């Protein structure tokens, strides 16, 4: 359908790469496409990344660039938006007042955990009569076996069960962050995971959209393309339909 998207940055060849891979949507972690010209049929989704992104100017920019709005990126991490639940909720009315379909902040992990960041955000939002239309999630698997897709599915199901909001998977890949440096799968393991995970996500009715992290190897070792050339993972992602 229209589920398959990617995160992207401007690199030489990005327009070609978005069209080649069949991305129906994309985002840039910013309020506008950050210099990317989208192919026809590829929808841009703006993001309000952190506390300092919440300005009349950024919110007007976002509304001019797209119709769906993603909120803060990994507020639960000191290295990312680094925001208390209270701060996110206090800023929420400015994002709500755009009128756009509105995604929760994307937590790095523990979205299903009672008392965790997302739980306290969703409980506070309900108590304040706020609108949260969908929940975007991040998932990085450290088990590089064929079991990985079912572990991803379990997390998405858990979050769906807890808040009953449609799910977006705005970043996912196999990456183990448990050690002092990141661990990555082999190219074959990564391509097999792309195939099996996309088949799973295409069939899961409460997942509206997904986005592999990320389109370009300039962004991450789990990239799908180097310039306009897909690797075996890009090939598998293109084939996901
Ligand atoms: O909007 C105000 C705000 O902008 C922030 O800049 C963001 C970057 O934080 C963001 O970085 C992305 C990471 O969050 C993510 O994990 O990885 C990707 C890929 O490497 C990064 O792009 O990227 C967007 C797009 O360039 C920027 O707008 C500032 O960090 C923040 O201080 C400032 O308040």
């Amino acid at each position: 359908g229209t589920k398959k998207g990617v995160s992207a940055a401007a690199f030489s060849g990005v327009t070609a790469a978005l069209g080649d891979v069949g991305a129906r949507w994309f985002y840039t972690w910013a309020a506008d496409p950050q210099g990317i010209t989208a192919p026809a049929g590829t929808e841009f989704v703006p993001m309000i990344w952190g506390r300092d992104s919440v300005t009349a100017d950024q919110l007007q920019r976002a509304k001019a660039a797209g119709s769906t709005l993603l909120a803060f990126n990994e507020p639960d991490l000191a290295g990312q938006a680094n925001m208390s639940v209270e701060t996110a909720l206090d800023l929420w009315p400015q994002l709500q007042a755009t009128g756009m379909r509105l995604g929760a902040p994307a937590v790095a992990y523990g979205g299903d955990t009672p008392g965790g960041w997302l739980d306290r955000f969703m409980s506070g939002a309900a108590a304040r009569g706020y609108r949260v239309d969908f929940i975007p999630l991040h998932w990085y698997g450290g088990d590089f076996s064929a079991a990985a897709t079912g572990q991803l599915q379990s997390y998405l199901q858990a979050v769906y069960n807890r808040y009953h909001r449609p799910i977006w998977l705005t970043e996912y890949a196999l990456t183990d962050f448990s050690g002092s440096t990141p661990r990555y799968p082999s190219a074959a393991e990564q391509a097999d995971f792309v195939s099996r995970s996309t088949a799973m996500l295409n069939g899961l009715s409460f997942v509206e959209r997904y986005a592999w992290f990320s389109l370009s190897t300039s962004t991450t070792p789990t990239g799908l393309y180097t310039g306009t050339t897909p690797n075996s993972s890009g090939v598998a992602y293109r084939a996901a339909g």
